[PDB]
């Protein structure tokens, strides 16, 4: 099995794919539903690059957070991110199955797209229950489906010659990635449909569900330029680093192929940058994540 | 083609299936995104029983609304509903393709799960553009998928003998309904994935997308008893009225079958009522709807 933070999802990939999951305007609601509130200290388990960690501590409330993850690269990045934004969040390398804390340390315990992944969700939940204070809220956000509920590849202007080639190269190189790094190891946890049942089954009380819609497109007028430009940077960087990591291994990608793929990714990004205000391609994707909370005794 | 409000979706069916689409807590956000604001008068096109109409005028803002629909039963019900709740909404029988109003009557024009349905969405949109004031917001909410993104039939206690029989009878009677009333006539409009493209394609500007998550389950601790009890009533009534309408036609349902189906539906409802506080079946379903707005010139 290949190192998660290098070959499967690099730090930039996590940042680019999480950025648009939850509208800015939903943050106070999501904070409230997870039990964020004055003088709350929270733990975010498998925090990756700290996306959800940041979201929860980004309000006006007097809160602090610890994020824990197995991947050194994720923790490094999370620290850099939090430090940059001045946020009260600590990031720590460690194991979900073996939390380096005493019982009843945290008011709130959460995880984001994590219970889906762990080989042993019962034990992880057992840890979350141990470390939360009596009567505190444990929350999980998980994908409702691995497929998007709706999807359009978009229609780019006819001038754009990179569109067909890149589509072709992308699912050629990516099928090669799926060989060398199979997905089935990463999705050993609680099935999407089973999470609510899992919560009451682990003894949690007042089990509550809240859907959280998600949408992606650079054509969206309600998304800031800054966010679009930040996404484009992260997309470029995430694709190039993933490719390079696989080259430095061999998996069946010629150097000509790689330079082609680089060139095309570069052309897409250049087009997206140049058409920041008038991108009407509607390459778009949506669906919903599911928030589940329960109280521990 | 069978009368929509009788054979396809009766007023109670619309109320039961819309009730849980949008969390109460999202109402101010959804109002804002559609351009609801003081001294706004709005039109809701194909308003059905007036679900979305009610949602938009239910805030503190000084707003009023007209709902328009082809179905007399929907309009009747909408009136009864609005009158009961004291809401500033008028409901009118009429045609989306032929709006009984002058140009520039409304500040805002909206529709909910409608652009998906109309045989001629271009003309409907043309009407919406005509009737909205210059620079006003046209909005549409549509399903992201006809399937739910996630799903669990649930695990009812072993004592419940109605569970297996009803599953069996439901998709037996319903396959008979799909024969006598085929679905394909009702879904002649804009494909889910095409709505954003449709908006810019119809000349609308600053086209904006907002996902709206949805979830259903009577096991949810965050849903009020009152809402659960109201859902159960509507479910009972919607199923019985649909069945009766089809009996009064012949479609291949014996009277024994009907009385069986009645009995079972009744037993499910009795169980749901009796287990209002301790339903841990997790019969649940979720996904997201998509809100699209654009400005008219
Ligand atoms: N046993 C374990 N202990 C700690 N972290 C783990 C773990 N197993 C998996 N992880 C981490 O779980 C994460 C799943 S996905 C990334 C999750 C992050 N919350 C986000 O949405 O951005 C990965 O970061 C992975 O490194
Ligand atoms: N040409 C037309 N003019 C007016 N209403 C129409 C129409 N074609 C379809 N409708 C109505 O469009 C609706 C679609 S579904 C019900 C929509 C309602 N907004 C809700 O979500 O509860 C039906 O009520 C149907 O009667």
């Amino acid at each position: 099995i290949k190192k998660w933070s290098v070959y499967f999802q690099n730090p930039e990939f996590l940042e680019r794919t999480r950025m648009f999951l939850i509208q800015k305007e939903l943050y106070p609601l999501v904070r409230n539903w997870c039990g964020v509130k004055d003088n709350v200290r929270l733990l975010d388990v498998g925090c990756g690059t700290g996306y959800f960690t940041r979201l929860l501590v980004s309000g006006d409330e007097d809160v602090s957070a610890v994020g824990i993850d197995m991947e050194e690269p994720f923790i490094e990045y999370a620290r850099e991110k939090a430090e940059e934004l001045g946020l009260p969040a600590e990031f720590i390398i460690g194991d979900a199955l073996a939390l380096p804390f005493e019982d009843n340390t945290f008011d709130i315990v959460t995880s984001h797209t994590f219970l889906t992944s762990v080989p042993d969700p019962e034990k992880a939940m057992s840890e979350m229950k141990r470390v939360v204070k009596p009567g505190g809220i444990i929350s999980s956000v998980t994908a409702m489906n691995f497929m998007p509920a709706c999807n359009n590849e978009g229609e780019y202007p006819e001038e754009c010659t990179w569109v067909e080639d890149l589509k072709k190269e992308y699912m050629k190189i990516y099928t090669k990635y799926f060989s060398a790094d199979p997905l089935e190891t990463r999705i050993k946890g609680v099935k999407c449909s089973d999470v609510p049942k899992f919560f009451t089954g682990q003894g949690l009380k007042d089990v509550s569900l809240y859907p959280i819609g998600k949408v992606f497109t650079l054509s969206n007028a309600a998304v800031s330029d800054e966010d679009k430009l930040r996404y484009i940077e992260l997309f470029y960087a995430s694709e190039i680093k993933k490719l390079d990591a696989f080259m430095e291994l061999d998996i069946g990608i010629t150097e000509e192929d790689a330079e082609r793929f680089r060139s095309l990714i570069g052309q897409k990004c250049k087009w997206l940058r140049d058409h920041l205000h008038d991108n009407y391609a509607w390459e778009w994707q949506g669906g919903a994540n599911l928030l589940v909370t329960g109280i521990c005794n």
